[PDB]
């Protein structure tokens, strides 16, 4: 089991045809899981499923830049369940990532971040029995 939040490094930032692999377990009554790709301060791909937002579950996907939010991305197809176990791929293409939970397509988010290989760290935090995280070229 992996400490949550947990830091995988990125080696030279992300890339097109690089693949990212994230299992775990949702926690009972999980409230919140966070993905975020990082380029220093910057968050240059927050991937948030929230379970309780207005009893509601929503997918939320963002960018922080200089400690500030912009626009939102909402998904309201929700693959999570709590207590379950669950398989995030994140696929670097070359205008988005691209995210499958549990081999089934969920959502693509284009790059803001320009800088690719500048998106360094991928912190993995939330409600949530970490297993493995880890990445390969496909
Ligand atoms: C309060 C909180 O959850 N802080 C988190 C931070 O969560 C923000 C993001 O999910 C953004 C993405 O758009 O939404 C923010 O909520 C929006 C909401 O969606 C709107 O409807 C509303 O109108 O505005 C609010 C705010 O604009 C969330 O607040 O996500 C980051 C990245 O995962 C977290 O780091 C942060 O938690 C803090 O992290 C710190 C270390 O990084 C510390 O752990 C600190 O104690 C955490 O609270
Ligand atoms: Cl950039």
């Amino acid at each position: 089991m992996l400490i949550v939040p947990y830091n995988l490094p990125l080696p030279g930032g992300v890339v097109p045809r690089m693949l990212i692999t994230i299992l775990g377990t949702v926690k009972p009554n999980a409230n919140r899981i966070a993905l975020d790709f990082q380029r220093g301060n910057d968050v240059a791909f927050h991937f948030n499923p929230r379970f309780n937002e207005n009893n509601r579950r929503v997918i939320v996907c963002n960018t922080l830049l200089d400690n500030n939010w912009g626009r939102e991305e909402r998904q309201s197809v929700f693959p999570f369940e709590s207590g379950k176990p669950f398989k995030i791929q994140v696929l670097v293409e070359p205008d988005h990532f691209k995210v499958a939970v549990n081999d089934a397509h969920l959502l693509q988010y284009n790059h803001r971040v320009k800088k690719l290989n500048e998106i360094s760290k991928l912190g993995i935090s939330g409600d949530i029995d970490l297993t493995s995280a880890s990445y390969t070229m496909i």
